[PDB]
DNA sequence: TAACCGCCAAGGGGATTACTCCCTAGTCTCCAGGCACGTGTCAGATATATACATCGATAACGGCCAGTTGTGTTTGGTGTGTTTG
């Protein structure tokens, strides 16, 4: 389809900026909330085999403080992605300073892919979603609470308010799907408040493991 | 003084005889005694037999050891599939 590609390709889009935002990277309040209008005026509105075409419409967005630290949102045409193409896109990341990505894949990638991906974990991070994943923005839904990724001096400083050690919190995988939105990763500590029907509010901690 | 011798006397009684009674030695027969067997009995010795006793063998009895409906999960391998080298 045509019109339907378009409205998922802008949803994406939106779910993306709004990504980035929520994580602390500085964005536009117009492209945070663009309609779809001015999308199709924008690219063309004719994504079979016409301009709006993935891997042009990739964003490079810089971190609020760090002007230094970028991150990019590619879209690999392949359905099945394999390992050329991430081994191209990390190739020509190589020659910006660039450190962290986002990947958005049609279709899964192969597992041999993501051995790949993990390998060069330490020296440039990139993770990967799919578009199904990213046609909607859980932290806006009802049920998932409101989540405040913490410095890690305040969690040593509630560590030793509490005098407990970190291993004692509660836990939460990286692979949940609230971890990998907010892009932290093993041994950090994620702020969790909700509204508490007997004390108003309730604010818990859960550190990634 | 009486043993002995002599003359004298009566008659006892010893020997003989004819004759008779009836005794007794002898014979055939057959009893009393005595010493030998014959049958029977009691007592004893030798022998066969029944019974209780010691000892030996089989073996019955005591006793041991042997064999004789359902729901809800996990893991782990095979076949197909895709990507990689």
């Amino acid at each position: 389809d045509d019109e339907e590609e378009t409205y998922r390709l802008w949803k994406i889009r939106k779910t993306i900026m709004q990504l980035c935002h929520d994580r602390g990277y500085l964005v536009t309040q117009d492209e945070l909330d663009q309609t779809l209008e001015e999308f199709k005026a924008q690219f063309g509105d004719k994504p079979s085999e016409g301009r709006p075409r993935r891997t042009d419409l990739t964003v490079l967005v810089a971190h609020n403080d760090d002007p230094t630290d970028q991150m990019f949102v590619f879209f690999p045409e392949e359905p099945k992605v394999g390992i050329k193409t991430i081994k191209v896109y990390c190739q020509r990341m190589q020659e910006e300073n660039i450190t962290r990505a986002l990947i958005v894949v049609q279709q899964g990638m192969t597992p041999s892919a993501k051995q790949s991906l993990v390998d060069m974990a330490p020296k440039y991070i990139l993770e990967q979603f799919l578009q199904q994943e990213l046609l909607i923005n859980i932290t806006e839904h009802e049920l998932v609470p409101e989540h405040v990724v913490m410095t890690k001096e305040e969690v040593t400083e509630l560590l030793a308010r509490y005098k407990l050690r970190e291993n004692q919190l509660p836990r939460i995988q990286a692979g949940d799907p609230v971890a990998r939105y907010f892009g932290i990763k093993r041994g950090q500590v994620v702020k969790i408040i909700r509204p508490s029907e007997t004390a108003g509010r309730y604010i818990t901690y859960r550190l990634v493991q």
